[PDB]
């Protein structure tokens, strides 16, 4: 039922680039694409919170042809135009440096996938991923902890959940339960999606909070930048509650490292009431309602 692996790195499916678009604003750090790829001539189908690869030209420097990196898909399973027709990407560049050796390091993949032009062919793999899956049921309640490119598989469930489009393109999925993204970056230009994202919430205020963690522009209650571990302390009785609820669900997206911050604020609260949180999380794990995607 869930589609995976329609395309697999020995016979990659052949996209087409149709546009890619800077998602990083003005005065932003770093380069963050949204990258939308041509389907038609292929059966790549695929739902929310799920993954494809791409195989980036080039050899490494070994002399051996570059493997497949996995991208967050990022949009619906309609495609942005809910048409059937395309997926998205929501790339960043990767780049750091030395010495070590450098300075600047410039990832293979995703620096070939920022820059890459509309028209240009590239090999899809996948998809794959069944850890990241949004549930069926219309009165679910969606806790989405999102840094960086971590947003993209939040972004399919909010089209899914939210865009006019989808709506009417979703007969069985009219969404009315409650969904809650915390999302850090490090600067309001670095609010990937961020009109969007601001345009559900006023439309949606009783169905979709916003919570941002902006590390650059606001301080947690430490004198410390402000990062998405300390907007879930801050509000991590709300979400304990929430967690306890049977038909909550709960995503985490991004680079690693926001995990512990994270355990450690939901631990505190739920020991309030007597429970053990590593414990309650294991089982929610097992019920596939705690959802992690760290890279
Ligand atoms: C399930 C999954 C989903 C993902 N989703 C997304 C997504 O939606 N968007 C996105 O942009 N990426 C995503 N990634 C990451 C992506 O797959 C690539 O790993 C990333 O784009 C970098 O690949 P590259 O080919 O550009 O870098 P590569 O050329 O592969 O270089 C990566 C290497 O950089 C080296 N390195 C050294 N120092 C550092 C440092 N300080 N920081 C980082 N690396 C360092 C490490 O050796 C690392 O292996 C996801 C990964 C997974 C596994």
């Amino acid at each position: 039922d869930v589609p995976v692996n329609l395309y697999r790195p020995n016979a990659p499916f052949i996209g087409k680039v149709i546009s890619n678009e800077p998602l990083v604003k003005e005065g932003g750090i770093g380069i963050v694409q949204h990258i939308k790829f041509d389907l038609t001539g292929g059966n790549l189908k695929y739902i929310e919170g799920q993954a494809i690869g791409i195989i980036p030209p080039g050899v490494d420097k070994n002399g051996k042809p570059e493997k497949l990196r996995l991208y967050s898909i990022a949009s619906t399973r309609h495609g942005d135009d809910v048409d059937d027709k395309t997926i998205s990407l929501c790339v960043r560049q990767l780049e750091y440096k030395h010495p070590e050796s450098g300075e600047t390091v410039y990832g293979v993949c995703s620096t070939y996938l920022t820059h890459i032009e509309p028209g240009s062919e590239v090999k899809i793999t996948g998809p794959v991923g069944k850890e990241m899956l949004l549930p069926d049921d219309p009165e679910a309640n969606v806790i989405m902890l999102a840094t960086g490119t971590g947003i993209a598989p939040m972004r399919t469930y909010l089209w899914r959940m939210f865009k006019d489009a989808e709506r009417a393109a979703n007969p069985e999925y009219q969404f009315k339960g409650f969904s809650w993204l915390v999302f850090g970056v490090p600067t309001t230009p670095n609010i990937l999606y961020k009109e969007e994202l601001e345009e559900i919430q006023q439309k949606y205020p009783d169905n979709f909070r916003l919570t941002y963690a902006i590390s650059r522009e606001q301080k947690n209650p430490q004198g410390g930048r402000m990062y998405i571990q300390d907007r879930v302390a801050e509000h991590a009785d709300e979400l304990w509650q929430l967690i306890k609820n049977q038909k909550t669900h709960t995503y985490i997206c991004g680079l690693r490292g926001m995990e512990e911050g994270i355990d450690a604020a939901l631990s505190a609260a739920a020991a309030k009431e007597g429970v053990t949180w590593s414990d309650y999380q294991k089982d929610l794990k097992k019920a596939g309602r705690w959802h992690v995607e760290t890279y």
